């Protein structure tokens, strides 16, 4: 549809606009150098999984957007894969209700939605340009919060997490050496990751002026008059972030 088809590019040109903004790259600038990567408009088929194919059309659009070579197959599931590995597919691109892998036949390679979103967003938070400090909060220790966690630690940021879940916040802790977050003694940080299914999860006490949120969690982790009281500087889109992630860790 051409109305959708001029949304996703709008909303994706808007995301890439505010990557620019706070870390001086677009989102394929930051994923060549997280990954030390590089494409070739590589063939990427994207095959309609059952568990109406609009997803695989969003990926289509997303896929093009950042100059790939890539197609929807007309045939779901096995017949689906049959056919784009037959017309030629480097990577196949394909989702079921658990797992949204990228696979890259010729190296190899596969990857998971979950960690590698986990990974960018966190990556854009940690190359903010004005940052005053290396303290970053982490929201959500989940399947994409921990390697988001677990990326700011090797790049030697001073790590706070919290998660809801404590068996989650203690084994985050045990595991990455974080420092536990206690939503009760607050102070205040420039660099925020969430990666939570909530909305209002960021307490204000915790927001400084012009500060970063990293959010690829749906809805959003804060409120809209919160975000303009701050002017927080808020990096979140529903797809496109992370699949450019999967595809270029895959490279
Ligand atoms: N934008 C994208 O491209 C993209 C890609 C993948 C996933 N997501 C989204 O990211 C979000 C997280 O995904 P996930 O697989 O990690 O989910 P998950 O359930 O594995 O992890 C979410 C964690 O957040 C915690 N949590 C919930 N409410 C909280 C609160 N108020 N304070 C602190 N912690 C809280 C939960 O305990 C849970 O451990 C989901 O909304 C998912 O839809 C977005
Ligand atoms: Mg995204
Ligand atoms: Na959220």
């Amino acid at each position: 549809t051409p109305d959708d088809l001029i949304n996703i590019n709008m909303q994706l040109q808007k995301a890439d606009s505010a990557v620019q903004e706070v870390t001086g790259l677009d989102i394929k600038g930051i994923c060549k150098a997280l990954y030390g990567t590089f494409s070739s408009s590589e063939k990427v088929g994207i095959v309609p999984v059952t568990s109406i194919g609009n997803f695989s059309a969003s990926l289509h659009a997303i896929t093009q957007y950042f100059g790939f070579d890539s197609f929807v197959t007309d045939m779901p599931d096995v017949s689906g894969y049959y056919e784009a590995v037959q017309n030629g597919a480097e990577i196949i691109l394909m989702a079921d209700d658990r797992t949204f892998l990228a696979h890259n036949l010729k190296n190899g390679k596969m990857a998971n939605n979950q960690p590698c979103t986990g990974i960018i967003y966190a990556e854009i938070a940690s190359r903010y340009l004005k940052a005053d400090s290396k303290d970053v909060l982490v929201v959500g220790l989940g399947k994409v919060g921990f390697p988001g966690a677990e990326h700011l630690v090797q790049k030697d940021f001073r790590v706070y997490g919290y998660d809801a879940d404590e068996t989650l916040l203690e084994r985050a802790t045990s595991n990455l050496g974080i420092i536990p977050f206690d939503p009760a003694n607050p102070k205040k940080f420039s660099i925020i990751f969430e990666a939570t299914p909530c909305a209002n999860t960021i307490p204000e006490a915790v927001l400084s002026e012009n500060c970063v949120l990293s959010t690829p969690g749906i809805p959003c982790a804060i409120s809209e008059e919160l975000r303009d009281k701050y002017e927080v500087q808020l990096i979140a889109e529903p797809l496109g972030i992370g699949t450019a992630s999967m595809l270029y860790s895959v490279l």
